[PDB]
């Protein structure tokens, strides 16, 4: 039926009774998580039970992500102020723009991208993990503003955010991902999330890693490595859960999901060349940036269980950038 | 399941953005949107969160306080309550495990959908980030009841309590009543429900560990409960604050609808609390004090939404021992 705006939406459903029983095995098996309720009105909803782990990997990932909790306030970013001032004008402008673009991807993952993975999650503990990951992705996004607050003028921050809104290719990149989060196929959401965490930010992460390899912006680099410590697990876990859902799908669906994955990757790679090629046009490390992009694209594919797409020659990251990845 | 070929990107259905790069003028910035709003505004430009452009100072204050209050159940020495737990009666232990499993169900719901559905129609981008912290901390709350069970309970006791919760019709009616409102397209109905969850629905359960602490029992568990209460008091205040920020931009028609809806939801949830917690606490002499405490917190939920109190001082007189237990 229809509903008056003052009435409760649950009045459209059959009420549960007032019976109390100790649920038997069938009643427990038919119970569902709260995020599934909207598809199954009248089903019984089950609280999370951390003393009944279904996949031991979930407990390990939960414990590790929580133990890695950090805040940008704990990094002495203000000790980068002399280094920041020693950069060129172009270096400072490029940093603010790159980091504002990274903010846009992490904002997207925090506020919808990671959350849209909950309703079709394989386990209730995995659902709780996505709530931690989304909060930490809000921390990642917030931390780029922490950098700007320490180093930048209001005018610099203002122009960088206007540049981001006004950058058509950046808009194409983020909206490409956001559309897949709406997919009716839960595994396409997981593929997109794995791409965000294991690929889409790395052309940007190249810049602070480059600064660190040159001895600059050293404290900022520590924070970037805290972000990377999170994202490496985020992307591994997204891809692991994709593979656990994939093994239950039909052969035809597996073929289509692999084709879709390569279509998504190829589209996002071409967009990265367009976007970061233009951003880095006044820098002589163009070729190394895309070796590094392809290097991380292979990791994203491996996280999904697919073979590497790019060759050793196409993924040869300079040894100074790889050294800057570790503390 | 749509008719788009499964290998195609869903963005292929939309006109792509161009290849222009401009410094967005004020009109372009005003029309930009948060990522969570993109779903029903395809083609709009999406904007990254700017913590150096705070729209509502209250958002920065709430964010900073909630993050400062981060805690984990592993830091509470719950195992020091094992002697106190074993000094209780079997009925007290069974009642506690069941009550906490019912609290787990409400926090599980809020963590995994209830708080997260507040993001898409949030007033500010910083508020959206705050909801991600709140949802995570609600997962911590739900997790923390399992931490209690792992410390105090046998495998059989935990298993039976989860079966009790799934099989408790009234508990199911309570949770699904809230879950249904989170499906409304009216963001303020979502906000009212979240305010009720954080400021009312768990308090008949919280009464029990406060009662034990007032009798000198389960003292370390009480500390953890106070950590949970320290979060929920802000969660409920903030949900109600944001409701009022949205409410003041609504028509007189919608204001009248939302006030009646609020009282309908409260009245329904209250009656269900009487049925649910009245049955659970039937064997205890504090039964009537529980509902003074329920009505006391119902008044706080209403006050958080900006509405007048419903219950009188005589209907909300919580015993001084329970109120003292709320403090360290």
């Amino acid at each position: 039926t229809a509903l008056d705006p003052t009435e409760l939406r649950s009045s459209l459903d059959k009420p549960f009774g007032t019976n109390r029983v100790i649920a038997d095995d069938a009643m427990m098996a038919d119970s569902i998580t709260p995020a599934q309720y909207r598809y199954h009105h009248g089903s019984r909803v089950r609280p999370v039970n951390w003393n009944n782990i279904v996949d031991d990997k979930d407990l390990d990932v939960w414990n590790r992500l929580i133990a890695n909790f950090w805040l940008p306030e704990k990094v002495p970013l203000s000790n980068d102020i002399p280094s920041w001032r020693s950069l060129t004008d172009l270096e400072r402008k490029t940093t603010t723009r790159v980091f504002t673009g990274l903010t846009l991807l992490d904002t997207s993952q925090a506020t919808i991208g990671e959350l849209c993975q909950i309703e079709h999650a394989r386990t209730e503990h995995e659902q709780a993990i996505y709530t931690n990951i989304a909060f930490m992705q809000s921390i990642h996004a917030r931390s780029y503003s922490s950098i700007f607050s320490t180093l930048c003028s209001s005018e610099e921050i203002d122009e960088a955010y206007r540049w981001a809104v006004g950058n058509d290719v950046l808009q194409q990149r983020v909206t490409t991902v956001l559309c897949e989060y709406e997919s009716e196929d839960p595994l396409k959401r997981k593929i997109a999330a794995t791409m965000l965490s294991s690929l889409l930010l790395y052309a940007g992460f190249y810049l602070p890693l480059y600064f660190a390899s040159r001895g600059k912006m050293m404290n900022t680099a520590d924070m970037i490595r805290l972000i990377l410590r999170d994202k490496a697990i985020h992307g591994y876990y997204s891809g692991y859960k994709f593979q656990r859902g994939l093994e239950l799908r039909s052969e035809n669906d597996k073929k289509n999901l692999e084709k879709f994955t390569m279509n998504l990757l190829d589209t996002l790679y071409d967009l990265e060349v367009e976007y970061s090629g233009q951003i880095y046009e006044g820098f002589d490390f163009h070729d190394d940036v895309f070796d590094f992009v392809r290097y991380n694209a292979n990791k994203a594919l491996m996280n999904l269980g697919y073979p590497a797409k790019y060759s050793e020659e196409e993924t040869h990251v300079s040894p100074e950038i790889l050294a800057a990845l570790s503390p």
